[PDB]
């Protein structure tokens, strides 16, 4: 198995910015072969040994963003900086 | 007098963008000659006589920030969205 990814519960939800229901980032992980656990509210997930591209949170947030659906991030711009 | 203005004992830092220290609202109210009570969080604030000028929080809060120094608000960009 590759190492295991330590990783906030809510850092799906972050980086999409969308609120998924709760549970969407433990199910996802789980169907797609790792073995997640809890602690507090820090997620360590040990992806299946077919999955040597998992390495880093933002390997995980792409299994749970792109089996959710893209469809669902809403289009919110970013605020104008100064330029 | 003019009738008293109920106002909340930071607003003038709000509009300010400024922490003024504690009491810095009262003092400079009492100063120009009016009338101030406390209740709780919000000040009850009766103008003097020779302030006709003084008829809402928005009168009060220059008052406040002319006599501190319009100097010491900060320079910050304001949150403009994409145009
Ligand atoms: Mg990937
Ligand atoms: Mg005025």
């Amino acid at each position: 198995s590759p190492p295991p990814i330590r990783m906030g519960v809510d850092v799906p939800d972050r980086i999409a910015g969308v609120a998924y229901p709760q549970g969407t980032t433990a199910r996802r992980l789980a169907q797609i072969g790792a073995v997640v656990t809890h602690d507090g509210d820090t997620l360590t997930v040990t992806p299946p040994s077919w999955r040597p591209d998992l390495r880093q949170p933002a390997d995980l947030v792409e299994e749970v963003l792109r089996l959710e659906g893209l469809e669902v991030i809403p289009s919110v711009l970013p605020p104008a900086p100064a330029g």
